[PDB]
């Protein structure tokens, strides 16, 4: 099968988490056809530069899955938005645009973070627009290191909406796909529309936590699972 | 793997439900080691004497998974407590009580309907007593089909209750064990707790209707699958 993921949100304060994603990585993902990672791998990020050992860990441990045979892939996050190419060559990862088609066993899906079908909540949206200004990441990134912490502390201590249904469908028509793969709202579940007035279906992984999520695709299937993390 | 499904909720006004069960049984369940079915497979349930055409299609479908060498088995819900040795016989199934641990891959996991976790809907749980009165069922089986409808009818058009936590550590320290698996609350989600001092889980299945659901329990994994109606 071909594997999603989201919402890992991985951080140094979580070791539990990053614990049950290196046991995927390193089980599950080997099994796999590709892996997608779409989005918040990262609770946060401020430059590929960051020593942040975590990020290395992380890095060698994703390698590991392309290394094996597992093509990855990722699209940022609104936490994440800022991982670069080195990173990406450091990790074996492939960087994508923030809204893919992939052709899936004959099947058209379409892949995002899912923070673009928000569109209700103003506030996200007017910050998303100023940070993905490739001139001011330019200028953020220029900063000294230890500034950059500054702000982001400032900015982490500054609930998630869910995804507008018209943008939604807006979207799937868009794209002309009746399959559509997403995170960033952390309600895991698998939904029925209309979209091209025909059957159209959104599925949402989920954060991790107590569990971790993925979505298999497979040519006769696609299925969100969810497990705990009880090894 | 070892599945679990529950709250098919089954009946003619909903074929498509119907159709996804019937490609769940030619297919994934053929490959299980087993088949737990946790109440509520049918929307209601007068007696076995019922010639509901239905009945008898899904009897057949569910022999074919047993006949194959997959033992199929059946905790009742509130919607089909009166489900009998009968059906059990023509489905091949082996009906079980309210709460069982079962030992899957040395793994202790209880399973049931969840409906008796449901401890604040005090409108339910008085039901649920009388209905359970092995003489009042008696009495009702013995009345004819054409009244029992008319009774079902009434009491059918005569939201459901979430579990008491309190309930979930007191069941699953009553059968000293760290997992549980049950339907009912129409609420598919994977669920960390404490019990027996204890890490412990409790994985519940969601209603058929837009998706299928079902547990998949291996010796290393236990998984909370959806899947959409999309063939
Ligand atoms: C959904 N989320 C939001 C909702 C409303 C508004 C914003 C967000 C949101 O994603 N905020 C958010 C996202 C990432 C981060 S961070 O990784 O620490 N970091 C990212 C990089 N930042 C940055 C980028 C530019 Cl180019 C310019 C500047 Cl000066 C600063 C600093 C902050 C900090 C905050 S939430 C609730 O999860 O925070
Ligand atoms: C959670 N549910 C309830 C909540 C509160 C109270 C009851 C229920 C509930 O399960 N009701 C329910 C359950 C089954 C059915 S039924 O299959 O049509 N049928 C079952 C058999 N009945 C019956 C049994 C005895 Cl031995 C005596 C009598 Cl005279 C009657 C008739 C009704 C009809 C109604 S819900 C909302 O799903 O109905
Ligand atoms: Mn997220
Ligand atoms: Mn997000
Ligand atoms: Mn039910
Ligand atoms: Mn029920």
């Amino acid at each position: 099968a071909t594997l999603f993921i989201a919402d890992l949100h991985l951080c140094a304060e979580e070791p539990a988490i990053t614990a049950g994603f290196l046991r995927f990585l390193a089980g599950e993902a080997r099994k796999a056809d590709a892996l997608y990672i779409l989005g918040d791998l990262f609770e946060a990020w401020i430059g590929d530069d960051d020593p942040n050992p975590l990020h290395h860990q992380m890095a060698a441990a994703i390698k590991a899955v392309s290394d094996s045979g597992v093509p990855c892939y990722f699209i940022h996050g609104n936490r994440d938005f800022l991982l670069g190419k080195r990173f990406a060559r450091e990790s074996g990862m492939t960087l994508l645009p923030e809204e893919k088609v992939l052709e899936l066993y004959g099947r058209r899906v379409l892949i995002m973070h899912g923070d673009t079908l928000c569109t209700d909540d103003a506030g996200y949206q007017a910050f998303r627009a100023k940070v993905h200004k490739p001139w001011l990441q330019t200028l953020f990134l220029a900063l000294p290191l230890f500034v950059r912490k500054r702000i982001a502390a400032r900015m982490r201590a500054n609930a998630i909406m869910d995804v507008n249904q018209n943008a939604v469908v807006s979207a799937m028509e868009k794209h002309q796909v009746q399959w559509l793969i997403h995170g960033h709202t952390h309600r895991p579940a698998v939904h029925e529309l209309i979209a091209n007035q025909q059957t159209a279906f959104r599925v949402v992984l989920g954060a991790w936590h107590t569990e971790g999520s993925m979505v298999k695709v497979t040519a006769d299937d696609v299925e969100l699972i969810h497990f705990p993390f009880h090894h």
